[PDB]
């Protein structure tokens, strides 16, 4: 006496947003944005980071006496540094092309220290200088990877030193030039006035001269030390020549292995954990195409946006009924699929569920979500560059570029989710109506529409007849004759 | 008796573009692109800008004698500068890190001039030097904020000077080095050869040597003056030492205010008006989310898109054509109460009507759609504008390409959104009308007859109350079922 | 009798991808991505390129003796250069601001070499110096466009020279400074010790001092030679002055065309063709909006995308299976005259036809959609290739990041747009067919019988004329109202 069409309802209270209506309660949803992190600084793919502590890159490479534990550092995954490290250049001065050196370090995973110029080779100079700026146990000291050359007796012969790169791969060499305060300092230390420092390779030619002038006292001294670096290629030679004011290197840094790394500015300490994507705030264990944790991440991190909510609609609208049809609303007791029928024949009732339509819809929505998710191209992220106080325009350019790309991706994500939600919520209603129309057109003129969602039979359509009606194979003539009799 | 389903039509002539069709006429439309301006330069939030006139930034800061009106400048919101200022470096020369100085000036908004090295302190030199390039009333003169040190008698003692920044904020200081033409000028001015100019701070250490060489004559002189600048931090000392060829500063520029500003490149003047957004052509008084007036802007402004028409569709399609039939032909021109409605023609009389629920639902949907489109855009206090020297062409190309790419991306996004939501809205209205027709048909069942034009022909006698119930959902099939079979037979 | 409604099917095997399903076969498809080139380097707009061979830009401009084929070069469309040229600076040294010079050369289409300082005006210096690094047939030689100045007798007077730019356009001038190895070399070549080189223009002021030190041997020499360049404006003068170590110029390079070009890093030669776009792999001849050949192109051509397939679905879904059934069972292979149509079987035969109005409307809509996704692209003569030095790694990373980001954005846009448009068109065709069926049903009404498959059995007798009457849309309902009532019962 009754076969009806209706859809599925449940107790879900998930809300998605479309472009024509907000706060739409749905049965099934899927968040595609992650907002959680572990909160600890961990190991990236099992490799511990380089914990500099309160030391700077310059202090580590030059051998600041306070950074004595960073003398034989092993493999590392990324560098952990403080915003304002305390122990950098103990002797006041500058470091030429510091940011370029940091950028180079952003792609190096190991260093091996090679003794290129031994300290005892300077048989005609004094190699025991020091200062109270870099002092250990009260007594003066100096950088542990550099040599300060001073006159022996009352003479400063021309100092010449050379090295040929027979180590195996590229080498990093740092030297410095000392600028005294007054003329008496220069005469006491180097015995000559008008000195020069010459450094030359196959691709480098630099000659520097000292500057003597009264300067404001930094760390109790009016003198400065300017440091420079170069990258010595394989099978190349470097030459040193100076009549005074030379801080000769004693060790060279050889690149052992290369890879993808970065410098992360955190004030934390490493803890025992293993991670893949590491933000300055904590680790991430995710699979979604979006997150809103931190922009400057290191690793394989999906995507950063300023959207606080991105939920895709995977199911139908939750419209409880207050046997009716799909005009009134969904059904609570039809837990077998998505779309289905209901019947009340002589034998017994029961909430069935159509299989082909539900399967087709499930495949379509699954393909939709997979297409949205699996079109992101996530690569290694190591963004974050350092700029000097005389490169503000470049810093502004970088900031604007990142901001613009972020805004574009945010707009794309929000547009995609809204339009997709609207299309899916229309798709489900279209499928329900298609099923009802197919059933009605196959049944033809042996039934009576009731205007609420379903029919009333003009004949005794038994259980096999009923399954045939749902099967799609309903014989019209073989029950036609009786229907005409009752309808009239 | 009869009843029909139809929609609204009027005498609008607006046009929207869809992806499937061009030049579609609609009843209602919304414009979300601003293309007009007042053609004036006004004050931003009540604070007038700085009008340099024919003076450059270097001429203002160095104290050009022809820029004397700028010796004491109040607070500003932005700076107006001509493309090729005439009154600049009166004495020929250069200015190291000029573009960086301008970029710093882009976020300053106020300065205070503080006398750090008074001119009378140089008791062992001469401080009354002037050139005919920077001449006032015929006699020679010089920059008003700088001091030219020259030998006193027949001797040039070592010149020393210092300043401790006890003012409370960062200070900007400019010095200079003089490059003569020949050796006799060097001997006449400084009495010795092989000189130096040394400047040192806590983070700066610079030494310079003058260059003596014959040069092409600019402004009648072959000599040049090179200027440099620095930013002195709080509680920090600057030291000056020179054996000759030093143009010492007399004043320092303290940063009083700080904020978002910029440098406009215009040849116009200031006019008595107010605004919240600015372009080099004129101000913009708008609330729409997009504009296409000028890329260069100062303040919170609608996003720039290379577009000429961005119109959303709010109402329905326009088919003026209309016994009165239904929606098969077109809309009704007399149903001014809403968007969807009916038409009842019982024996008592006739009259159009509008259904409230569908109209309210469609109105809410359209309104929130336009809200979603408009409100998903972030506008900040962008301060577009940057200068590059003649040795940084690659940087200028990079900046131009970045800006052009981002603008193009945003234009494409906005255009595609508008073009797709228009078609979605039209399909929405068609579907809503069809849904109303189908609901009425299903509630009416076989009590009526369809004539194939959106209308129904009632079989019984439907009075005014009967039709009122029909357009209400309170229509009872059994109450008229018994007589209904008689008419069909 | 009977009249059935269905769509058209053929034997196509083209596939498109939607956002709800994959592996979807369609009747007609359009490819908008070009994946093939010509494989050869050819002329652009009839103008042959400039083939540097094994020479570099520095070697060509300076006058390297190996690059003697380029002492007179005609107008060019673009420059082809190798990744690691062999014949560059024969004398070891360096070239200041090389990348800026290449960037400037990326916008110049012709040069006119002009003799600005002849070699015979140096009447007090020797001008016949050479080296074994730049050797022609064993004997030492030197750069063809530069002059090496050496002491005459035992004296090196002050070298002085000047040129006034009266040519008619901007000029390029290159000069060099020589750094010896030991003091003996300096005394042998220039007599005096402690020399200088000064070059000055209206906007340039430089003073270089030679550096004497022992350096690793490159090309058998420990000495080096440093080169600098400048751009001299019209009606301007350049002054040279030196006491030693001056590599004076003899020719200037006047810019004479000033168009749009570039430098292509290729390792191939030139053939005899004529193209419009030129990628390093080969030439492109197409009229499509996309290609995936190479990121760097020269000329005008489609936009680059990192993808493998972009197919637009124009036709209908291809289901083969079809008394005759209708669109519900599937399409037909018989009526190849349109997309949607009717099928009738009356007493005087049977056949197929097509509804012209619906097919025309769908065709225009699809063409508008295709042209709207194609014509919204912004195409321009853009420059991509840029060069950076070993101390400019951050800038190179910035440029690479910007290019990769824009490429990813546009690729994603193209893919998602294609998917969405395919879904819309495949639903649009079904909506059109269903609308046709519903229109015929509403018009035809009670005189007929629906049958499920998608068609209608008449309750009266009909012939061809009635079939056209149904097909055109004018079907007289009352003319069979009495007749259809009799056959109903
Ligand atoms: C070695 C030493 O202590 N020299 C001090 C110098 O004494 C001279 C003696 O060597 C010479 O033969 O005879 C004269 C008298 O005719 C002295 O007795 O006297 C100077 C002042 O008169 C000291 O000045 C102070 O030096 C301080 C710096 O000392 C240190 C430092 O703590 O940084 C450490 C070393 O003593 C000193 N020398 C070396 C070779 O390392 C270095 C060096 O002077 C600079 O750091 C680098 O140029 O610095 C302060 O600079 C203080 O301001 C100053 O007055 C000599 O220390
Ligand atoms: C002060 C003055 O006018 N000096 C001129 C100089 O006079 C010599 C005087 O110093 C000496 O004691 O006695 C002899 C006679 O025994 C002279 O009277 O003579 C020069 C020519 O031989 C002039 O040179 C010309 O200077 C021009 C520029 O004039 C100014 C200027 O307006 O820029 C005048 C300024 O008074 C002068 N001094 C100062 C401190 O600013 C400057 C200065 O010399 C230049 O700026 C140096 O770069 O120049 C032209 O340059 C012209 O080409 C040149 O011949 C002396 O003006
Ligand atoms: C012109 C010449 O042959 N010079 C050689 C020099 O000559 C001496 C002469 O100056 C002196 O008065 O008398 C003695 C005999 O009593 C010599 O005849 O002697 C040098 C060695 O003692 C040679 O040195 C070698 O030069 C090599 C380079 O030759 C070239 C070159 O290929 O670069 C060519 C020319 O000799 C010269 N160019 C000129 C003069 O215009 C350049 C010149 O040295 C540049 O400064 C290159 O740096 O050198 C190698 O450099 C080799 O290492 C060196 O020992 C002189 O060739
Ligand atoms: C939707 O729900 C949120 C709570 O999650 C509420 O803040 C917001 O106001 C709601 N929207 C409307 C239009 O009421
Ligand atoms: C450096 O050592 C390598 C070892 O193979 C050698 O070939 C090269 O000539 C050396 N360099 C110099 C300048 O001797
Ligand atoms: C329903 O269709 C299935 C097709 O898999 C068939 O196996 C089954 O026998 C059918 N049942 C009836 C009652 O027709
Ligand atoms: C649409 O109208 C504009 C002017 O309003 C006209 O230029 C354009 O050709 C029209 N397009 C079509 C397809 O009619
Ligand atoms: C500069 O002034 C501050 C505050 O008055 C003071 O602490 C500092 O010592 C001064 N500098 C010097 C070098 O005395
Ligand atoms: C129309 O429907 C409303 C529903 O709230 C009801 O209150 C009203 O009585 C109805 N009017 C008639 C005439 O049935
Ligand atoms: C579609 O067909 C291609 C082969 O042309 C195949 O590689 C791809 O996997 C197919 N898509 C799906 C979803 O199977
Ligand atoms: C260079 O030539 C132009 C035109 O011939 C002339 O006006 C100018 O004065 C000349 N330059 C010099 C320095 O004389």
């Amino acid at each position: 006496d009754q076969i009806c069409i209706g859809y599925h309802a449940n107790n879900s209270t998930e809300t998605v947003d479309t472009i024509l209506e907000r706060n739409v309660t749905v049965t099934h949803a899927k968040d595609i944005l992650e907002k959680t992190h572990n909160g600890k600084l961990c190991k990236l793919n099992g490799i511990p980071p380089l914990e500099l502590g309160d030391c700077s890159i310059a202090g580590w490479l030059l051998g600041n006496p306070e950074c004595d534990r960073l003398l034989s550092v092993p493999e590392w995954s990324y560098i952990m540094e403080k915003e304002n490290p305390r122990d950098g250049l103990c002797y006041p001065g500058s470091f030429n092309d510091y940011e370029e050196l940091k950028h180079l370090l952003s792609s190096v995973k190991h260093f091996e220290k090679v003794k290129i110029l031994p300290k005892d080779r300077w048989t005609q100079h004094t190699t025991t200088g020091g200062s109270m700026a870099c002092a250990v146990s009260g007594n003066p000291s100096f950088f542990r990877n550099m040599v300060w050359l001073t006159k022996k007796g009352s003479n400063y012969p021309v100092a010449k030193g050379s090295y040929n790169n027979t180590s195996g791969e590229q080498m990093l060499i740092i030297w410095g030039v000392h600028h005294p305060n007054d003329e008496t300092e220069q005469r006491t230390l180097y015995q000559n006035v008008g000195t020069y420092v010459s450094v030359g390779t196959s691709t480098l030619n630099k000659r520097s001269t000292p500057d003597i002038a009264t300067r404001p006292k930094v760390n109790g001294l009016g003198s400065r030390m300017e440091f420079s670096w170069t990258l010595l290629d394989m099978w190349d030679t470097i030459n040193f020549e100076s009549t005074g004011n030379l801080i000769a290197p004693e060790y060279g840094f050889k690149i052992s292995k290369r890879g993808s790394s970065g410098i992360m500015k955190t004030e934390g300490t490493l803890e025992n954990c293993e991670t893949k994507c590491q933000t300055p705030l904590g680790a991430i264990n995710t699979t979604l195409p979006f997150h809103n944790v931190h922009p400057l991440t290191i690793g394989e991190c999906p995507k950063y946006v300023k959207s606080e909510k991105l939920v895709l609609a995977t199911g139908l609208r939750n419209v409880p009924q207050i046997i009716a049809g799909f005009i009134e609303g969904g059904w609570q007791g039809m837990v077998d699929g998505w779309y289905g029928y209901h019947h009340s024949n002589d034998q017994g009732s029961g909430y069935a569920a159509d299989k082909e339509s539900t399967q087709k819809a499930f495949d379509g929505i699954t393909n939709k979500v997979n297409s949205v998710i699996e079109k992101m191209n996530t690569q290694f992220e190591a963004v974050g560059k350092e700029f000097s106080n005389l490169e503000r325009r470049l810093e502004n350019l970088n900031k604007k570029m990142e901001d613009g790309f972020l805004d574009v991706w945010t707009y794309n994500a929000e547009l995609l989710v809204l339009m997709e939600n609207e299309r899916t919520l229309d798709f489900h209603d279209s499928n329900v109506k298609n099923l009802y129309d197919k059933v009605r057109m196959q049944l033809r003129d042996n039934v009576k529409e009731l205007g609420n969602g379903c029919f009333e039979f003009y004949h005794k359509c038994d259980d096999e007849c009923m399954n045939s009606v749902k099967n799609g194979t309903y014989d019209y003539p073989k029950y036609e004759e009786e229907s005409k009799l009752n309808r009239n």
